[PDB]
């Protein structure tokens, strides 16, 4: 997260860190046994770390659970990142409480101007890599479709939306992928891609979760 602030320990209880010996992507807890992340974060050997704040120190509240299976969307396209969403089933259920909680799926899509909270342990520099130890937060609005398409002509599908600042300075970045974009208490987006991080006129692009709710429900119900 570039231009963001320290969230404060456990203030984002649905945030998870996907770990393979180091933090590589974020994710969101949607129920005690399932996490939603991005398809491009897929790899085998994923350990899901819940209740984290400093990812390099065990401070208490952490629950480390291995992924039992990861389900990448069948129509995921790695070249366009269209359908960039993945579900991870946990080997055992997590204990939910005030420090570890799930986030609700949306019932409707959000409109441009909606202010959302994006969080993650991704890079904090737009020119260089500085990865943080604690969770960072950024409040960002969803942009209109014309501004998004004018910024990325021909690369935005109906399963994506842009959120951020065209002046540059505040944005999500590598390491934040797979993480949550929460608006009015509902998970509306998944950090997916962008051109560089926090560059002017190049906002972040997110997977539009309202388009996958029946897919998530049907897939969870059959697995
Ligand atoms: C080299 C590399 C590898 C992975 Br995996 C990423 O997710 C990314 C990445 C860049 C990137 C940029 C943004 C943004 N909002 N500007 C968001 C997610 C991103 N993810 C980059
Ligand atoms: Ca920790
Ligand atoms: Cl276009």
């Amino acid at each position: 997260i570039v231009g963001g602030y320290t969230c404060g320990a456990n203030t984002v209880p649905y945030q998870v860190s996907l770990n393979s010996g180091y933090h590589f992507c974020g994710g969101s807890l949607i129920n005690s046994q399932w996490v939603v992340s991005a398809a491009h974060c897929y790899k085998s050997g994923i350990q899901v770390r819940l209740g984290e704040d400093n990812i390099n120190v065990v401070e208490g509240n952490e629950q480390f659970i291995s992924a039992s299976k990861s389900i990448v969307h069948p129509s995921y396209n790695s070249n366009t990142l269209n359908n960039d969403i993945m579900l991870i089933k946990l080997k055992s259920a997590a204990s939910l409480n005030s420090r570890v909680a799930s986030i609700s799926l949306p019932t409707s899509c959000a409109s441009a101007g909606t202010q959302c909270l994006i969080s993650g342990w991704g890079n904090t520099k737009s020119s260089g890599t500085s990865y943080p130890d604690v969770l960072k937060c950024l409040k960002a609005p969803i942009l209109s479709d014309s501004s998004c398409k004018s910024a990325y002509p021909g690369q935005i599908t109906s399963n994506m939306f842009c959120a951020g600042y065209l002046e540059g300075g505040k944005d999500s970045c590598q390491g934040d992928s797979g993480g949550p974009v929460v608006c009015s208490g509902k998970l509306q987006g998944i950090v997916s891609w962008g051109s560089g991080c926090a560059q002017k006129n190049k906002p972040g692009v997110y997977t539009k979760v309202c388009n996958y709710v029946s897919w998530i429900k049907q897939t969870i119900a059959s697995n």
